[PDB]
């Protein structure tokens, strides 16, 4: 069976002059890429990483993502992509959840951060350390980790069934769990998107989407790579940045949102900067004649509109509106190597109509989460992965979204858990009680809203437990508005009545069959 | 991991109402397919077929075959798709070989040959048979032995990788072999073909390749069943008929030889139906202008005309001109889920431009032969399956077929080996020795040739060797022509000079660098 190292051992052969990869000045060709990779490998190795070791990446996104992706998995081991966005306290949970054997980390833009999590580990920082955007020559960088190794292939049999990328998700708990993804998931994920995109070996990606998200390595970073077109890496989305590297490497694709496209558009406006080759999907309207809309399915099919279904844990938007035709449900029919079923809260699948959980099987399912064996068997009981995300079949057999179980925001194309930030907002000593929602953003999605109730004789303003969150939580999922009451709503059952939270505070946007995909 | 059981099952939900399969007046939907797979998996497991087991079918193509793939894999077994035109000795042959525990055999056409394979069995012949195109009430017919089944699923846990389509090959010795395919070989062989084709839903494909073969599964039945589109069957190519079925059942695409076409157009000049819906990838001037000319990647490239290389052991055409754009080498570059070497006889990588052996790994090589232990060991050698077909890989990365090592011949897409035929001919009381080689033709490729040295004072016409052949060998294998010569000329080590013989009667028309695809 094929795994990711087979993929570079046969584009090295069958691609020798096509680059693979390019960031800022580094241009790489196959050849040049598997070379890198056996030496990164090599030197992995070296340093005791083998089957079922662990490396995590602190940093934006670098060609290094992809080089330590494919040499980890050439070694049976796997790469965490950490949020460069994460606080703190997130960075040191995923730290010492994942426990990783060497960090790859960023000093631009986090480096603060970075040795903050680093000092509060303490003496249970036990792993290597290396910084990747480091002087050529630093002895603790990782150009000169690299450099050390050997160019031979390691040419281990791994099984491609072991997890290669590790994705912090799933944060209803308070805490983060790390979606296991396969070289098989992957591969899966990837065939499939290269049929729904019409990707082949001239298409040129900007990775402009983060790769702690697997949006980006979905649509398109996996199936270019796959099928030997270019990845093109940018390490933050700037839309004057992006727009050049949209001309100067003839991008086919791009990873953008609507809010940025319209930056583009401004700025590129009467410039005469060509950008004809770009294949737009996500709001093709914006681009006003500069790009040629999309052609394939991907976007023909409204699948590119949201109008599909998925999850990290399912590799991605599994269901889409391009598999089988036309739907009446509004995220389609899934993809070939998934099947779906719609199981009641005792396990026997739905009717027609019937509400119930979303649970999967097939070769795009996870593996489950590192370090999570109850849950793991909980949440595939029976042979089923259950999603927590609640949906139907239509009469015509497609699938409808209705709704996540778990009161999951959405805002600014990012996922909030209330948990998470309820968690973090009573910490606070003035605090007894904090249940977050989300309210409706003036252009698209959510924003985050708390309601708190205080600790008698204490008092802290709106703004003071905004703030609070400020050393604590990622910047996006801080609340951008708190009420105060004296009582939480609730049930019969004395369960916070989130529902009359959200009728009396103002909440609504959920993802689900009222707020689906990226917006306009 | 995804089965064949799991396509239906999502079918089944997905497509609740569309068409999956048409044979006659057989029209079946996707959930009245799965509820006679059903039935049809718990008679076969009621009459002892479990993981492992083995069906032949021994028929025409049929709507039935699929059923007993699908309901083989669900119980973890395996159908052998039998040549219905095997003569007696090679249907006999095949069934002792594949020693199956369940014969599937039609009456129409075939029977005279199906009683004497039997008859020559005796006492050998263990297996149940079951008359596929029987009374409705036949207690030894298929429909009674299905609807005793029960509509429930199976619902074992089936692994991928177990073989579940079994079809014979590589007679290079003179007898075939059964190359074992499984689940994982048939998906990703669908999914690639998929992404070739442009294959979906809409695709309406006429199965008039013969079943037995691995051409009429990939171009495009297993993919038009994986993306839920119809298939629609006909026993074999009958003119009149097949130009019937492309209308009424308004088929997008056809397995249809060049030798089988200008008689479809010419009956339709009759009839003026408009086939443009047809896309025609094979020869598509020999429609003149009737149907479309296919423009999917796999026509466009080249591919269609013969621009790739593959085997049913390696799930079909793997190699393709459509993966990887322009090729200065003959076959273009490897799908992926396949990685290539070109070996030379030490098993060392060839440099660019120097030929060896083609071998590869990955997702689409098949399991091995049934029955062939030794065979295998040796094909399988240092982890690479050996094709025994010379190529090279050429500058530009791409690969270049070269030809065989066995002077097999290929004609409208059927491999024909000269052991099988020399065999054959020699049985001949008055033949002492024979050699066959190929001779040009324009529309089949190349033509079967016969050079036969007679026995002293015995006497055998051209007429009458080739009659000689018609119990003995399938139809399409015997020769068309036949020279008689004083002695055959002879190797060094005592083998046929085939070479001198190509020279003298006008041999060539063999499959490699100087002609490609099934003719013209
Ligand atoms: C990010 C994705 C690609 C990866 C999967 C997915 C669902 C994702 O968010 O993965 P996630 O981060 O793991 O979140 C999964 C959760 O998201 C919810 N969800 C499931 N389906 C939807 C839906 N159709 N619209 C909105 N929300 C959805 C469910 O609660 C689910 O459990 C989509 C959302 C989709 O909207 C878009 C936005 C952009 C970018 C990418 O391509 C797009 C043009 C479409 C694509
Ligand atoms: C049948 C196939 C599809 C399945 C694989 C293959 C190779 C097959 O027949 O498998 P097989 O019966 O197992 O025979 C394998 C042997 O066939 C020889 N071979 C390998 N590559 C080629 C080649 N490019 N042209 C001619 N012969 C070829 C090699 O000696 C090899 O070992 C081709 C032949 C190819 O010609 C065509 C004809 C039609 C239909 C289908 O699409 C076509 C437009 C192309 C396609
Ligand atoms: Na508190
Ligand atoms: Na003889």
């Amino acid at each position: 069976h094929t795994t990711i190292g087979d993929v570079l051992r046969e584009h090295r052969r069958s691609h020798p002059g096509r680059t693979a990869l390019v960031d800022g000045p580094v241009r790489l060709t196959w050849p040049e890429l598997d070379d890198r990779v056996n030496r990164l490998a090599g030197s992995l190795a070296a340093s005791g990483i083998g089957r079922g070791d662990r490396i995590m990446w602190l940093g934006q996104n670098s060609f290094r993502v992809y080089e330590l992706i494919a040499a980890a998995g050439k070694l049976g081991a796997m790469v965490c992509v950490g949020y460069w966005r994460w606080a703190p306290p997130e960075m040191e949970f995923a730290l010492r959840d994942f426990d990783p054997h060497l960090v790859v980390w960023q000093h631009q833009e986090i480096h603060e951060t970075v040795a903050r999590t680093r000092e509060a580990l303490g003496s249970d920082d036990t792993a290597r350390w290396l910084r990747h955007d480091s002087a050529p020559q630093d002895p603790d960088g990782y150009e000169a980790f690299l450099a050390a190794g050997g160019l031979a292939d390691p040419d281990l049999d791994i099984d491609p069934d072991s997890p290669v990328l590790v994705l912090y998700t799933a944060a209803m708990s308070g805490r983060q769990c790390g979606s296991l993804l396969s070289h098989t998931n992957l591969i899966a994920m990837a065939t499939a998107a290269a049929w729904l995109g019409d990707i082949d070996h001239t298409t040129a990606f900007l990775n402009s989407g983060p790769m702690f998200h697997i949006g980006n390595h979905q649509f398109w970073g996996m199936p270019t790579l796959l099928m030997a077109g270019k990845n093109v890496i940018v390490r933050r989305v700037v839309a004057e940045e992006v727009r050049d590297l949209l001309v100067a490497e003839e991008c086919t694709h791009a990873f953008l949102m609507p809010p940025t496209v319209a930056e583009i558009v401004r700025l590129n406006r009467d410039t005469g900067h060509d950008l004809s080759r770009l294949r737009a999907t996500v709001a093709p309207h914006l681009w006003e004649g500069m790009a040629t809309t999309d052609t394939s399915r991907f976007t023909r099919s409204g699948a590119a509109a949201g109008r599909g279904y998925g999850q990290t844990e399912l590799s991605g938007f599994a269901v889409t509106a391009a598999y089988g035709g036309p739907a009446a449900g509004n995220a389609g029919r899934p993809g070939p190597g998934l099947t779906v079923r719609v199981l009641d809260t005792a396990g026997r699948e739905c009717a027609v109509g019937e509400a119930g959980e979303i649970c999967a099987r097939g070769t795009v399912v996870h593996r489950g989460y590192w370090n999570r064996d109850e849950v793991n068997a909980h949440r595939f009981r029976s042979g089923w992965w259950h999603t927590t995300d609640l949906g139907r079949r239509e009469p015509d057999g497609s699938l409808t979204f209705l709704g996540t179980t778990t009161r999951m925001l959405k805002s600014a194309a990012e996922n909030i858990f209330p948990a998470e930030v309820e968690n973090c907002i009573e910490q606070h000593p003035a605090v007894r009680e904090a249940a977050v929602i989300g309210v409706p953003n003036t252009r698209w999605a959510q924003d985050v809203k708390a309601v708190v109730v205080l600790e008698p004789d204490a008092g802290v303003s709106e703004q003071e437990i905004i703030d609070h969150c400020r050393p604590r939580i990622a910047s996006y999922k801080k609340p951008k508005s708190v009420a105060f009451a004296a009582a939480l709503p609730r049930t019969v059952s004395g369960a916070r009545d989130y529902d009359a939270l959200d009728k009396e505070y103002g909440g609504g946007g959920y993802p689900g069959a009222a707020t689906l995909g990226p917006g306009r």
